[PDB]
């Protein structure tokens, strides 16, 4: 029986809190028991909650999925108050995530979503079912991690085929999340993923991109439109309507059809 029923709010208990840099925080969340089934499909993701002083949910896709028993992990990105001026009062729930202590829970509900990677080569979307060769990712800040469990679950999988091309965008290169995992995933299936990287503002020594996702980058990075590849994308609103959807049309993709988003 799994944790997850989209019925459901299910409580689970932080088991522990780790740094991964001073505002990526890791959160490790047990289920019911240490050897519970969490019941996550690729594709989907969860809304976690919690009631303080008001409820407050957001939706994570967790970068553990049903391959690990007893816990989920979330990569959290934390919008901390009084640093950036245009945001002075920081992210709500991040905020929430990150004063949790060890022992404290949370609501979660799910899954949740309309894509489904259901078997090596194969997604359904919605009603729609086919079989699939190449995926195009395009992901901004914390649209990484649903792109990163499609990752993880075609590489991992010695029996799928399936090749991958990751376009990732952030405001500074210092934004970019699980970039060694990235990295690590891009060096043991060098001829299955390649993952490239934009940034707003770059460094002198940054040996990617610079500016907004454009169709010269979209070229570069990710493959054409052709029978059996598919372009899914996860990020902000903004950068989903003008900078990629128009740039993939171009490149023979159809929005809700070929483009799909999380
Ligand atoms: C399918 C899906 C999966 C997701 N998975 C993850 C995941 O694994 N990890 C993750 O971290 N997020 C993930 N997100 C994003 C998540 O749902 C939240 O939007 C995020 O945690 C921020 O929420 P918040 O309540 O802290 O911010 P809000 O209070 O909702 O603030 C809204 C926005 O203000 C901006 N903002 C506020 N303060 C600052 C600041 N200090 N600096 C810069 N910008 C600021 C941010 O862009 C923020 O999203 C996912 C979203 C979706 C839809």
């Amino acid at each position: 029986a799994p944790f997850l029923n989209p019925k459901k709010q299910k409580a689970a208990e932080l088991k522990e809190k780790i740094k991964i840099s001073h505002d990526v925080t890791l959160f490790r969340f047990g289920l019911e028991h240490d050897e519970q089934l969490l019941g996550l499909p690729t594709g989907k993701h969860m809304l976690i909650r919690k009631k303080v002083t008001e409820v407050v949910m957001r939706a994570y896709t967790p970068t553990t999925a049903n391959e690990t028993r007893g816990h989920f992990d979330l990569v959290v990105k934390i919008y901390k108050a009084n640093v950036h001026p245009k945001f002075p009062e920081g992210g709500k729930f991040s905020q929430i995530l990150e004063a949790l202590e060890v022992g404290d829970t949370v609501e979660v509900k799910g899954p949740i979503g309309h894509f489904h990677y259901d078997r090596p080569g194969h997604y359904k979307n919605h009603k729609l079912e086919s079989e699939v060769k190449r995926i195009n990712m395009i992901a901004g800040g914390t649209g990484l991690t649903p792109m990163y469990q499609v990752m993880k679950a075609i590489l991992s999988n010695p029996s799928d085929l399936t090749e991958i091309r990751l376009l990732y965008a952030n405001q500074t290169e210092a934004d970019i999340l699980l970039r060694p995992e990235l990295e690590a995933l891009a060096k043991s299936h060098p001829d299955r993923v390649k993952i490239h990287y934009t940034v707003d503002r770059p460094t002198p020594g940054w040996k990617y991109s610079s500016g907004f996702i454009d169709l010269d980058m979209c070229e570069r990075a990710l493959f054409r439109y052709e029978p059996g590849t598919i372009s899914v994308l996860c990020g902000p609103p903004p950068m989903l309507k003008f900078a990629c959807h128009p740039n993939l049309e171009k490149m023979g993709f159809e929005k809700g059809v070929t483009s799909i988003e999380f």
